[PDB]
């Protein structure tokens, strides 16, 4: 179902969040290993997120749910922003490139945050 999916897509986005704030105060200690392993757990999350939001916005098409879908849309155009963050991320990080990344986590933070109440619509939509 729909809601199954929801369930699942609303209990991630808190996790990703503070996963990505982990991995701020990793870098801002010096903890590399950690940094790259939170990283490394945030291209997971992520890739189940950006699936989720697709899928629940395919399941509810099937259901005629307009309402939902277009929350659903501007949640996905989110995640692409964020994924092209997330990659230019990793590439700083790659790169030692501390001030790009350091910039980039308080960017991906802040888009991070700003997802959570509109997927509090969504419960409601559907």
């Amino acid at each position: 179902s729909l809601k199954e999916k929801f369930a699942e897509y609303e209990a991630i986005g808190p996790r990703i969040l503070e996963l990505w704030q982990a991995a701020r105060n990793a870098f801002e200690a010096g903890d590399l290993a950690r940094v790259a392993n939170l990283l490394a757990e945030l291209k997971e999350l992520f890739k189940k997120d950006l699936n989720l939001a697709n899928a629940m916005a395919a399941e509810a098409a099937e259901a005629g749910n307009k309402e939902a879908v277009a929350l659903l849309a501007e949640q996905l155009e989110r995640l692409k922003k964020i994924q092209a963050m997330f990659a230019a991320a990793v590439n700083a990080f790659r790169a030692g490139d501390r001030e790009a990344f350091g910039a980039l986590l308080e960017a991906i933070i802040n888009e991070g945050k700003a997802l959570l109440p509109l997927v509090e619509a969504i419960k409601e939509a559907i």
